[PDB]
């Protein structure tokens, strides 16, 4: 990932904005997590998209006035004492090598630009990426900072930036959708190891171990989100992450997991039989998901409205439902599938984007995850491809990742220890 | 861990209160990590130390009036949707189990039980547990509430019960050092299937991941902190972290790793050679390091001035230093051992307690980690235990881990494939 | 008053709103009147015109989105222990059908939505009702609702949907009139039953006591406004409320007061001799009123400037007073007749609606109440009407309510008990 | 009411609080209603209590210093405009003769007497009247003052003055017996009005009107609380206030209301047959309550827990409800039964005063109103009398009023028209 990327998100974002306005960014710290330790930092998207910048605290500004374009990035400075705790921090000269932008200067001269910003040059309009997801949430760095500015400069307009950017992440180039692919191809990986070890009487924590074997010995340093490994029953709760409980023989195993390469998110599920083979009732029911998947993915093509996904996924499952005497009419499906197919992935798992009255489009990658869930037959099972909207149809990203009833056998049969 | 040892925390702590005094406790949610997603929730440790609940969003009371003492829990209330989702939240009769404690009612009813509280019962002294760590720190949950009290009930006096609580859990009690041996005990694994699995050009994360693998293969689900494994010149970070070098022929490894067990941590700092032969300087330093270790852990008893420790690791590494003719004079030292020797060790891994002016005493847990960071010779070192104060002296919790150089290099002579 | 009435209101407010908004109004709580007490629940008129809900604790909200229209109720749940204390609130259904807004759903999903609405709907202008009518006003829970929005989306533009609402209120439908027709109606009965039991030496509340028993016995459940019930000098303190003076022989008495049906309010003021019979001086001034009621009356019609009304008020109550002998100057008429001569009449007593620059147009409900105060003699007299603004002039909705002195000897000679 | 009774009540409240301190009380205003209408304005009984004073917009202060104790009030100036409006409000003799307070001075100086206080004088110690009740309430005048005190001053002390004066008030005086008195006395009579009038096939609010006139003409300004006039089945809802529904012939109606006189509150409940007439069925279940009615008040004394007369109301209900078959055991009456049996009686209906562990001593008011409510067979019954505790015993305040069947059926035959 080179800065020209960078620069290139900071141009479109900019065709965006009003003329005669100020933008800022903040990279953020790790929150606070027990005593005196932190979480693991984690780049704030938006940020990150925008600078390239994949470190704490640093601040950045677009000043867009008259015909000009000004972007400036405040770093912090170097601190010989902090160097031998925790390493050096980005220097000036990587700073900018990294994120194109030319003008990199410090963080203690941050309040100074500051006044002079909204005092000498008379600046009227002020962005800031204000996500906040919750009524009740509580205050944030960002939120004080605009009430901040909301006390100081009163007359100042605050604007959010935070659905231009969205809407920007949206469109993938080709170099993301080359790290995309190789977070799915680890996760590939990750999923045959666990194929390969898997066995009946065993706990769901020792298959997991598995798969963070391989991607860990891979290198790679985080996962997209927490791993649902869940046998049997566990598998009908959606976002089973106890991982704690024993594979019984005739078991199905439900996987959901997925590689993280580059702060981009690979994101699979896939379903398999414990001992090796699946019974006839578990043929069944993967089998119809399948088709949905399989189906769904089919209607993909740039101008298909996005609600159509779910409103064909949950056709398809009905059919398979009703053939196989699940139930009778349509409207007894939400028994036995309740959420939604599909949703955005890139820098964030669920990525960023407005999906009401979307319409696809060239560029956009998005998933697709029919399942059912038999809470009375203690059967859970989902599958899940990550897709490419392309020109004129749909690219599977994870195609090489085997899915049949037969190619799963018969691979367990192939490379499993004990079978 | 059984509810009788969070009610004798409580009925600790009730005489640490004053009379006329309500104490609140929050259970508290994970924070926001990315877009929607959140951090693993990390029950926070007092709120779990005094009523032994790991979920989030419960909280706890304790009224203290008169002779009387009434504790009580607020719960979620079961909601049949999300349980299809995230699984069944503590219930009624559970967390009673678990607790020890009584009365247990639901949150919905938490916002009258406070106007009753502070109107009707002419409450006075409220306490919380106001941890901030940072003067320039943002808003919390808690503090928010606070705010709210003394807006609504401006005599009310507040006042912190933080401080309580640590001192409380500086003291363990048996079946807590249980737990604490038992997370040393996996660690110990961690460590030998490190051992067994090393060789020259080879990723640093490929002997994390061997790491990793033997934790969580045993069901352990958390890491005390983030793995430090570094090689060669990186050992002279003190909290190198990327772990994503290549470890080179001749090399020294560090390892600070420790599991988590029940909440509890484990923290061990162990050094040997990748090519499973210490070169002539390796060890000397390393022997140097040692006998730190042995030293200072050697005089440790009740009555023994905590500062001490510090101060003894020092002279005897000053001591190592000549001898070797690293240094000519004590002041010299700082330059290649520059932290702490000491640290408690609990429910936190650089657990809570204040250390001003602190004395020894049966009961306590601490570490001791001396050692060498030589910068130009690319070496760094260090050894850690976790000791126990016992009531005439101490009780090395780790030392089934073996620590001699021959122990080493004949450990990875029979054990290590590659050598 | 059917739902067919508050659809329509919407449907107006609606076209008075720009596109890409939404609205927000409180149906509020009763205040706080004493220890655990709280006033009578009134209906926040606007809230009410809107949504036709007479209940407290409702929300309304209304989204207007390209071609899209979406309103929605807030309702509470039903509580089988608070049926037991004050009764079934509201139903799901009953909301429905008095409304005519479809969609109804429940307060406990409030906050959630709002989270949606200002986050993944991008929303960037909500409207509330506003009313603020003090500088130095206390805080209530829409201005702390507004301070919530400005804290929580810093970005979202607020606007004052009062004066949209208020403008509508000022132009009443046949329905309407109809209400207040019926107010004014019961008014006259217990105007009657005053004057047909009125004497002198009588407490002024014993008279109050026969007007309120006139309504009360006729399921009017409230009045406009506080009665007011003046004898004597009394009549001199134009909102006079007292009401506990005796009313002396020869004392002439003011009433001012009316009944409310189904919110719309009355508004009439009647003088007349406590003993049944007009003295000469009293007979000169209550002739010099009602000549100004009559006079001012008369001019009214669409295209009329409002502030027209007191100018001739006063030109009228001047010209009676020159006369008499009470003045020589107009100028001196200020000491006599202090106040305005008209106000809008609906939802509320003083009906909402600017007044500055105001023409008078069909549909409009305005009172008139010209009156003279003569402290030295110990004489005040006001005579108000309620005129509603026709097509091509005015139809007095209080004429039935008979006004000449000899009507008025006339009746009380053949009605009232002591004469 | 005259001054001396004030003077006392300060002196004692004077002896509650600590010396070297600060007292503030606030008159108020009333709040908004509607549009540009306000409530009826309600003196806070904690400042009249105080002061004496029954106007708005008055602030009372004391300072206790050394063994000094300054009492000072501040009132409105005179407007001659406003004069002419609302009436002159209270004047700086009239305000001394009230309260007894000998230094009167006016608002305008309250700010810079502040100043002087909080600055000049070092004052440490604030007292305010805290009262609130709802831990989500919103702001108002005395939380903001609060407010304020603490950022212009944080370091004063502030205090609740509120439990202080309560507990004053919970200990009644000769006089203020006497005043209570004549407020039952007056609800008697309208009570007697009611049943000479009342007969099936009647309005419910046509009876309230009849008790409303009879208050209302002898001069009673206000009524103690919302009157509740129950028939038939509504009889079942505690607080039932519609007071709109048609009284069958057969029906049961159930008063509970109460004239105000000076503040100070009477309640009383009483039962009777709209026909004139109890059925053999309600004349057993009316029984049973005015036993317990008899039972309860019988054990009413000096010492006895508070908690004691429910404990035996609910053991009395108990019996007779067993003896009439309506229940078997003990444990089913709450499906009858479900409120407390009393309530302090004084400036408030619900008067002041805490009730845990309360011992009743001589000088308090108390009501005892145990009831009935049979759901299925629409009968509602509550009976409830006003008791004063004396040195050595109780009486019974409302005594005067009939309560017996014969008795009542016999008052109806003599005194109501249509039986
Ligand atoms: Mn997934
Ligand atoms: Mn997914
Ligand atoms: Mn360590
Ligand atoms: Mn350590
Ligand atoms: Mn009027
Ligand atoms: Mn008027
Ligand atoms: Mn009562
Ligand atoms: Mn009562």
């Amino acid at each position: 990932m080179k800065s020209k990327f960078f620069a290139q998100n900071r141009e479109r974002l900019v065709n965006t904005l009003p003329d005669e306005s100020i933008t800022i960014l903040f990279a953020g710290q790790a929150p606070h997590m027990s005593a005196d330790a932190h979480y693991k930092f984690v780049p704030n998207r938006n940020f990150y998209y925008v600078t390239g910048i994949d470190e704490p605290n640093v601040i950045f500004m677009l000043k867009k006035f008259g015909n000009s374009v000004e972007e400036t990035l405040f770093i912090e400075k170097s601190d010989p004492v902090m160097e031998k705790w925790v390493g050096k921090t980005v220097s000036n000269e990587e700073a900018e090598k990294i994120s194109g932008i030319k003008k990199v200067i410090y963080l203690d001269s941050f309040e100074k630009t500051m006044s002079n910003i909204f005092f000498t040059e008379n600046v009227k309009h002020l962005y800031l990426d204000l996500e906040c997801r919750e009524w009740k949430g509580t205050e944030t760095k960002t939120l004080a900072f605009a009430k901040h500015v909301r006390e100081q400069y009163p007359h100042v307009t605050i604007g959010n930036v935070y659905p231009n950017i969205c809407e920007l992440r949206v469109f993938k180039t080709d170099e993301e959708i080359e790290i995309i692919k190789e977070a799915i191809a680890v996760t590939k990986d990750g999923i045959y190891n666990v194929l390969k070890h898997a066995k009946a009487d065993m706990m769901e924590y020792e298959l997991e171990a598995q798969f963070d074997f391989t991607l860990k010995s891979s290198g790679i340093k985080h996962h997209a989100f927490n791993t649902i490994l869940a046998s049997g029953k566990n598998a009908t709760v959606l976002h089973y992450e106890d991982n704690d409980a024993q594979i019984q023989n005739g078991d199905l195993v439900l996987l959901d997991l997925g590689a993280q390469k580059d702060y981009y998110n690979a994101d699979i599920s896939y379903t398999f039989p414990a001992n090796g083979t699946f019974s006839s009732r578990q043929k069944q029911i993967y089998n119809i998901v399948l088709n949905a998947l399989k189906e769904t993915t089919e209607i993909i093509k740039p101008g298909l409205k996005f609600a159509a996904l779910n409103e064909h996924a949950k056709k398809v499952l009905a059919e398979g439902c009703k053939a196989v005497g699940l139930i009778q009419e349509d409207e007894e499906l939400s028994k036995y599938y309740y959420h939604g197919v599909s949703h955005f992935l890139g820098l964030d798992t669920h990525d960023v984007g407005t999906y009401k009255d979307r319409v696809l489009e060239e560029g956009m990658v998005i998933t697709i995850e029919p399942g059912l869930y038999i809470e009375e037959e203690s059967i859970g099972i989902r599958i899940e491809d990550d897709i490419l909207v392309t020109k004129d149809g749909h690219e599977n990203l994870s195609k090489d990742i085997i899915r049949e009833v037969e190619e799963i056998e018969e691979f367990m049969r192939e490379n499993n220890v004990n079978v």
